[PDB]
């Protein structure tokens, strides 16, 4: 038997079963794994969401695993519901009324739809002059899909993750019921639900913390040839004074072996910086080049400019780049902000984007950083053709709530690695997908205890260390408040 309401979106069109829509749903970003639903479906509203969950809580024996579908950017299925229902959250923002959209009145925060992209949250905040302070790197990604795993960009060292940055949220839980929560109201559900990996239910709202909008970012790229240096300069940058006058702070690595292309596609360098930093390299025996990224937001004041040039100086006083080597650049805020986009572009056009993405991405305490370094940049990565970037910087676990589901390492300062590896060459997925267990074989046997992020684990023991024994009885205790019926989120292979 199916309740009125469900049925009712059958009969609506919502509920899909051709294979258009399955098929659809069935594939993601990681393009390694696909599954494919029983159904799809499309809402108009939370409504459609609650008569969807509220059918599956109250129909005893409910065979359907439900997922959350933002943008599918998820890496190894965690969007998929094998023989489920998989929701096209997209769909929630169809309609051109009531927005999905609002800026506070006081400016102080703009409320979206959990299923919005953050490049859109953007667009609608620096209409209002204001803008959220912590993101991404690539900002066609849901609230509701970062939210429930962290989200983090070069912002995050002072302002936390976005999971930090969220003031309230309307859930609807594994029960069918619409709930408002925050620090105040229903706080266990609040906790759970960010970085909850969409285990206890469906976010359709999340009110963000925004600040003024700034006009302009002074943009900057540091080179090292030492390691300890570019860690130490980055630690130094990041540090809490508050903190420094940096807006956004993130690394690089590069490989000697394809130095010159990987800096020539990094967008930022000149042929003419290129030659330099190959040079360097060479002089210096490198088999790796680091470089610190980061900016100096300011708006259009009439002295603005010359302020930062300043400001700019003394910062790079005090660090320890190779002299000469730091280089600049000066764009609009949200020119930076969707710098990714356009590499996106590029990519689908040589047909590099639709491609496997065996992705690994990591936290690792600032203690054990170096013999990462080590064992990786300098090790394992040798002697390979690396195509995408790799990504290193600080963390300061101060802004981060332990409170939360996401997981985090220990240590005061950690530090965020994502190996953006492509698979472009032929059948190359099979290599890499070797090399991400090497490099996770290396650190277990060194005993770095780092937490994976974005990645999904496959044996309940992995899933317990991932988040900590304590933190993982609070998780399912959760869970069993919140989705009894181990239906949500069923591609996270946490309860099912
Ligand atoms: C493809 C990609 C991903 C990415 C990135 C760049 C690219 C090109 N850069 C990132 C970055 O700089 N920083 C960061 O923290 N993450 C970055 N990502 C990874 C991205 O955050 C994840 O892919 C994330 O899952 C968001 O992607 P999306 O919004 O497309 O979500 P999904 O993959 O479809 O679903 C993920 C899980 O979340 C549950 N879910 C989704 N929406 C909701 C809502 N509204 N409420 C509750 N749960 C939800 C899904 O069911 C799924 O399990
Ligand atoms: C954005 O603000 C609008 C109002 O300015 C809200 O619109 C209401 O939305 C509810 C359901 O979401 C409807 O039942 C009401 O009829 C809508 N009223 C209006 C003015 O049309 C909307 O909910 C807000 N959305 C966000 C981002 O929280
Ligand atoms: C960095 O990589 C370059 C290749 O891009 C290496 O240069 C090659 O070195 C071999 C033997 O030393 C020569 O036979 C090739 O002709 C060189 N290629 C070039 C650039 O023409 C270089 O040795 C590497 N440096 C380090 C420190 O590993
Ligand atoms: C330049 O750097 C290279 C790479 O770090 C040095 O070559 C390594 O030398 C050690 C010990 O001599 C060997 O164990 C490695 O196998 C070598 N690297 C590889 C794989 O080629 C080289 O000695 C440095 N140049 C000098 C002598 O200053
Ligand atoms: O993905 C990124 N960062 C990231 C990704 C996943 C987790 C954490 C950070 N950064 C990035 C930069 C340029 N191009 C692309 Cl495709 C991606
Ligand atoms: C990966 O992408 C290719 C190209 O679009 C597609 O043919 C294939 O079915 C996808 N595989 C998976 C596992 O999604
Ligand atoms: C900053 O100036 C640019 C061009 O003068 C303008 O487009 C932008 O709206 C300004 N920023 C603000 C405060 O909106």
């Amino acid at each position: 038997p199916w309740p009125a309401s469900l049925a009712a979106l059958a009969l609506d069109g919502k509920l899909r079963t051709d294979s258009n829509a399955t098929a659809a749903a069935s594939t993601d970003f990681g393009n390694i794994t696909s599954a494919l639903p029983a159904a799809v479906l499309y809402p108009s509203s939370t409504a459609d969401l609650v008569a969807l969950l509220s059918a599956a809580n109250s129909t005893p024996g409910w065979p359907y695993t439900i997922a959350f579908r933002g943008r599918g950017h998820s890496l190894m299925g965690q969007a998929f519901a094998p023989g489920g229902v998989v929701v096209n959250m997209a769909s929630l923002g169809d309609a051109a009324a009531p927005p999905r959209i609002n800026v506070s009145a006081d400016g102080r925060y703009v409320d979206a739809g959990g299923e919005q992209v953050w490049i859109d949250v953007l667009r609608a905040s620096l209409a209002r002059g204001v803008a959220p302070r912590s993101w991404t790197d690539y900002l066609y990604l849901t609230v509701g899909g970062t939210l429930s795993n962290a989200g983090i960009s070069g912002q995050a060292f002072r302002h936390g993750p976005q999971i930090s940055n969220v003031l309230e949220m309307d859930v609807i839980t594994g029960h069918g019921e619409m709930v408002t929560c925050s620090k105040q109201l229903n706080a266990d559900l609040f906790d759970a639900v960010l970085g909850g990996l969409g285990q206890f239910g469906v976010i359709t709202r999340a009110r963000i913390a925004v600040e003024p909008a700034p006009a302009r970012a002074r943009w900057v790229r540091l080179v090292y040839t030492d390691f300890a240096a570019f860690s130490a300069d980055q630690e130094r940058l990041t540090a809490p004074r508050s903190f420094g006058p940096m807006s956004y702070v993130e690394g690089s690595v590069f490989v000697n072996q394809s130095l010159a292309t990987d800096l020539a596609n990094t967008g930022f360098f000149t042929d003419a910086d290129v030659a330099r930093i190959v040079a360097l390299a060479g002089e210096r025996n490198a088999t790796t080049v680091y470089s610190i990224e980061a900016t100096l937001n300011y708006d259009n004041a009439t002295a603005a400019a010359a302020a930062v040039d300043q400001e700019l100086a003394s910062v790079l006083g005090t660090l320890s780049y190779v002299e000469g080597f730091a280089f600049q650049r000066d764009v609009a805020y949200a020119a930076f902000l969707d710098r990714v986009h356009g590499e996106e572009v590029a990519l689908n056009k040589l047909g590099l984007w639709r491609v496997p993405h065996p992705w690994l991405n990591m936290f690792v305490p600032r203690s054990r950083i170096a013999d990462f370094d080590r064992g990786v940049f300098k090790g394992i990565l040798q002697g390979t053709d690396i195509v995408g970037p790799l990504i290193v910087y600080p963390l300061n676990k101060s802004m981060w709530d332990d409170g939360m589901s996401a997981a985090t390492p220990s240590e005061d300062v950690f530090y965020a690695v994502s190996l953006l590896f492509s698979s472009v060459a032929p059948n190359d997925l099979a290599r890499l997908q070797e090399q991400n267990r090497r490099i996770l074989r290396f650190c277990d046997l060194a005993g770095i205890q780092y937490k994976t992020y974005l990645a999904r684990h496959t044996d309940r023991s992995d899933w317990v260390r991932h988040f900590g024994a304590a933190k993982w009885n609070r998780f399912v205790e959760m869970k069993n408040k919140y989705d009894p019926k181990r239906l949500l989120s069923p591609g996270q292979d946490i309860f099912n």
